[PDB]
């Protein structure tokens, strides 16, 4: 999964996830969203299980993007939680949480939830 | 500019300990120790926060990840917390979280727990 | 088991009012009044609960739905609460919820909010 | 508006069967049969939908609940699906769901699974 996870991935929206998996469990890279209040690349950091089970299970992982870069600041952050599944049609299947910074009176509606599936090939 | 407000030791309602450093570049680095679950001692965390939040009283958006592997245990799972920091006398980090376990394909429909943790600067 | 415990008026941390009847057959019926959002007055709710919960001290699983349309407003959205009832001197219903808004396909990635509400038998100030 | 479009038999990606009647008043009634999990045969479901959806091409919001007790099994849990119906040649109901199991207080942090199901009018 070190070599399997490292590289360029694309989700069903056409967003681009560029990641390097380190031997120590680290995830580092950039994310470019095809939708939303976003332009160009944003820093991402995360972690993955660097010694997954040998029983055919996937490899658990997660990462975060704060939606601030040199071009825009959406005052929000998304975390993706999911698992990498290797093989001919490799995939990273995730669920995600997008929290906006809000006032206290708006906090009940601060967080979106969704799900993204990443594949090595762009749909 | 919540670098100083976020950096430090935080505790959630379960008694877990979140130790974080906020970097000027938006980085979150540190350790997490869960009071519950398949866990022992500290685990590495990394994440990101909005280093230039709005100045209208809104909170500061942030998130981080722990993969539950350390030198003592490997639960083959990862949790991400997504939330916002609220400064002030009773500073808080209010989060929702997703915990995904590595599964076979047949078990993937039940791979992911959801919950919510509130962190404060004083422990329960 | 908890028909009488669940039936009644409950309030969450936002000051919303959840009025429910638990039927012997597992049904939940009632009305919801949200203190926040694109809502006024009462909306119909329906749901289900475990009418024969475990006897080991576990809570009682339940859930319900509100579609945010009534005679006054239509927010073109629906919220589902999923949770458990915990009986005792300080009874509580602890939930997580999903609010989905009807969207076009291009907006569907941002259709769904998630949150958490705790309901008690006495309301906040 | 979508009473006739929603009413009927639907199937998700797991092969589960969702049988629903949409009432003129916004009610949803029917049965659910899960292809996976601690489940056998049909369970009662009830829910609600927007009976006067927007006319700008948006989907129709809806949700429903199953408590996983029937004459055969009791899993002491309930699932709520929250989502929208999208009409047309390939009609679909896209949902996210929350499955809460009754737990003791010490296990409540891990009480709730989250997932997503897509329903179509023809089985995979």
């Amino acid at each position: 999964d070190e070599a399997g996870i490292t590289g360029t991935w694309y989700n069903q929206l056409g967003s681009t996830f560029i990641v390097t998996a380190g031997a120590d469990g680290a995830l580092t890279g950039t994310y470019e969203s095809a939708v939303g209040n976003a332009e160009s690349r944003y820093v991402l950091t995360g972690r993955y299980d660097s010694a997954p089970a040998t029983d055919g299970s996937g490899t658990a992982l997660g990462w975060t993007v704060a939606w601030k870069n040199n071009y825009r600041n959406a005052h929000s952050a998304t975390t993706w939680s999911g698992q990498y599944v290797g093989g001919a049609e490799a995939r990273i299947n995730t669920q995600w949480l997008l929290t906006e910074g809000t006032t206290e009176a708006n906090a009940w509606h601060s967080t979106l939830v969704g799900h993204d599936t990443f594949t090595k090939v762009k749909p």
